[PDB]
DNA sequence: TTTTTT
C-alpha cells in the first residue's frame, strides 16, 4: 500500500527503483480508494505513454496534459508535465486530492518551478496529501538493479560510439534505446544503422512518440528527452555517459555569462537511462564508461531560467516565482542550490517594458532565456544599435541593420560577442549594482 | 549544443 492519505495537508517521500510503479502503481491505488490524483512528470513522452497503459493494465483512462496534446475523459487520475502544469495555471487549473511530484529529483527549470508552485499552492487548493517521487534522491549514487545486467562496451564492434564500439550482434534484432548526448548525434547514428539494414529511429525534443513502434524490432536513437518515466519495452540501453550541462558565471564583464558545455553524466543521469530497460522484465544496460559524478545539487543559472520563464511563458512577476521557488528550498529532500533568490528577482525586476513582438519571436525559436535574449534585443533596437552578433540567437534583428549602427549595449553573456561593446547602458548599470551588493 | 511551456 502506496504513503497513506492524511486528514491534513502533508508532503510524503517515494523512493523506489525505476520500473517500480511510482507512476502506475500508486496512482492507481489511490484512485482504487477514491480519491482524485495528479501525476506530474518532466517529460512528454512519459505524460502520453500513461494512456494506454493505464488503460489496459489498470481499467482507467485518465487525463493527458501535454502542451502538444490533451487527452479528457473525466476520470480520477490526470497525468500531466510539469510545463502544462504551469501553463495551465498551477495549482487552479483543478482541484485534486492527491499530487504526485514524479522525478522530483530533477534540476531543470521547469521541474523546480513546478514542484514550488504545488508546495506553495497545494494545501490551500484543498489537497492533502503532496508525494514527491524517484528512484533518485539527492545524495543517492547508482546501485545494482535487480532486473538490470551491465555490460562494459569495448574496441570490439563495427559501430564506433564515442571512443568505444557497437557490436552489431548486441542490436540485430529485438528492441534497443541508445542515447546519445547531441540531437545531430542521433540522426547520424539513426541514419547510420538504417544503412545497415537495420530498423533504427532517431527521438528528442519536437518529435512525435508514435515515431516509436509499440511493437517489434527497432533501435531507438534518443537524447534525454527519453531519460525518465518512459517505459518502451526496450531489452537493452546503449548509454554514451556525457550530459549537457549549463552554468552561469558573474564575470562581470560586464554582468554574469551562461555557458552550455558538454560534461560527463552525474549518478542521476546513470540509473535514469540506465532504468528504460529492465522494467517488470529482465535488461542489459551497455556503457561506454563505469564512472560517475555527484548528484543533488544544481547550478544558479537554473534559477535564473524559472525567472525567465516565469516572464516570458507563465505570467509570473519575479516576486511571484520568488514565493514558489522559496517554497521549493524551505522542502528537506529536494535537490539544493545557492540561495540566490533575491539577487535574481532584483535582476529581473529591473527589466522592464519587453518589447512583445521580440518576445514572441524568442519564445518561437525555443530558445534557452527568451526573456533575456529579448530584451538585450529591445534594448538594442531602442538604441539604435546592433546586437552583440548576427547569429540565429539575434535573427530578430536582421532584418533592421540598415538602422542599426554604434556598439552593442550588452546587458549579459548570452553567447558570443562580436561586435563592439558598451556598458554604459542603465540597464547594464542597473544589473551591475545587483551584483556587487 | 538537452527538455518543457503560447
Ligand atoms: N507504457 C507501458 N508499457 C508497458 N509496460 C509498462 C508501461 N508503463 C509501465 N509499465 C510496467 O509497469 C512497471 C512500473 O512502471 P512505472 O510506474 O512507470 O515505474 P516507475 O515510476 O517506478 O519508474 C514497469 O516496470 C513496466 O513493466
Ligand atoms: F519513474 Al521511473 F523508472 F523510476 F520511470
Ligand atoms: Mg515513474
Amino acid at each position: 500500500s502506496p504513503p497513506a492519505v492524511p486528514q491534513t495537508f502533508q508532503v510524503a517521500h517515494l523512493h523506489a527503483p525505476t520500473g517500480s510503479g511510482k507512476s502506475t502503481k500508486v496512482p492507481a491505488a489511490y484512485a482504487a480508494q477514491g480519491y482524485k490524483v495528479l501525476v506530474l512528470n518532466p517529460s512528454v513522452a512519459a505524460t502520453l505513454g500513461f494512456g494506454a497503459y493505464m488503460s489496459k493494465a489498470h481499467g482507467i483512462d485518465p487525463n493527458i496534459r501535454t502542451g502538444v496534446r490533451t487527452i479528457t475523459t473525466g476520470a480520477p487520475i490526470t497525468y500531466s508535465t510539469y510545463g502544462k502544469f504551469l501553463a495551465d495555471g498551477g495549482c487552479s487549473g483543478g482541484a485534486y486530492d492527491i499530487i504526485i511530484c514524479d522525478e522530483c529529483h530533477s534540476t531543470d527549470s521547469t521541474t523546480i518551478l513546478g514542484i514550488g508552485t504545488v508546495l506553495d499552492q497545494a494545501e490551500t487548493a484543498g489537497a492533502r496529501l503532496v508525494v514527491l517521487a524517484t528512484a533518485t534522491p539527492p545524495g543517492s549514487v547508482t546501485v545494482p538493479h535487480p532486473n538490470i545486467e551491465e555490460v562494459a562496451l569495448s574496441s570490439t564492434g563495427e559501430i564506433p560510439f564515442y571512443g568505444k564500439a557497437i557490436p552489431i550482434e548486441t542490436i540485430k534484432g529485438g528492441r534497443h534505446l541508445i542515447f546519445c548526448h547531441s540531437k545531430k548525434k542521433c540522426d547520424e547514428l539513426a541514419a547510420k544503422l538504417s544503412g545497415l539494414g537495420l530498423n533504427a529511429v532517431a527521438y528528442y525534443r519536437g518529435l512525435d512518440v508514435s515515431v516509436i513502434p509499440t511493437s517489434g524490432d527497432v533501435i531507438v536513437v534518443a537524447t534525454d528527452a527519453l531519460m525518465t518515466g518512459f517505459t518502451g519495452d526496450f531489452d537493452s540501453v546503449i548509454d554514451c555517459n556525457t550530459c549537457v550541462t549549463q552554468t552561469v558565471d558573474f564575470s562581470l564583464d560586464p554582468t554574469f555569462t551562461i555557458e552550455t558545455t558538454t560534461v560527463p553524466q552525474d549518478a542521476v543521469s546513470r540509473s535514469q537511462r540506465r532504468g528504460r530497460t529492465g522494467r517488470g522484465r529482465m535488461g542489459i544496460y551497455r556503457f561506454v564508461t563505469p564512472g560517475e559524478r555527484p548528484s543533488g545539487m544544481f547550478d544558479s543559472s537554473v534559477l535564473c531560467e524559472c525567472y525567465d520563464a516565469g516572464c516570458a511563458w507563465y505570467e509570473l512577476t519575479p516576486a511571484e516565482t520568488s514565493v514558489r521557488l522559496r517554497a521549493y528550498l524551505n522542502t528537506p529532500g529536494l535537490p539544493v542550490c545557492q540561495d540566490h533568490l533575491e539577487f535574481w528577482e532584483s535582476v529581473f525586476t529591473g527589466l522592464t517594458h519587453i518589447d512583445a513582438h521580440f518576445l514572441s519571436q524568442t519564445k518561437q525559436a525555443g530558445d534557452n532565456f527568451p526573456y533575456l535574449v529579448a530584451y538585450q534585443a529591445t534594448v538594442c533596437a531602442r538604441a539604435q544599435a546592433p546586437p552583440p552578433s548576427w547569429d540565429q540567437m539575434w535573427k530578430c534583428l536582421i532584418r533592421l541593420k540598415p538602422t542599426l549602427h554604434g556598439p552593442t549595449p550588452l546587458l549579459y553573456r548570452l553567447g558570443a560577442v562580436q561586435n563592439e561593446v558598451t556598458t554604459t547602458h542603465p540597464i547594464t548599470k542597473y544589473i551591475m549594482a545587483c551584483m556587487s551588493a
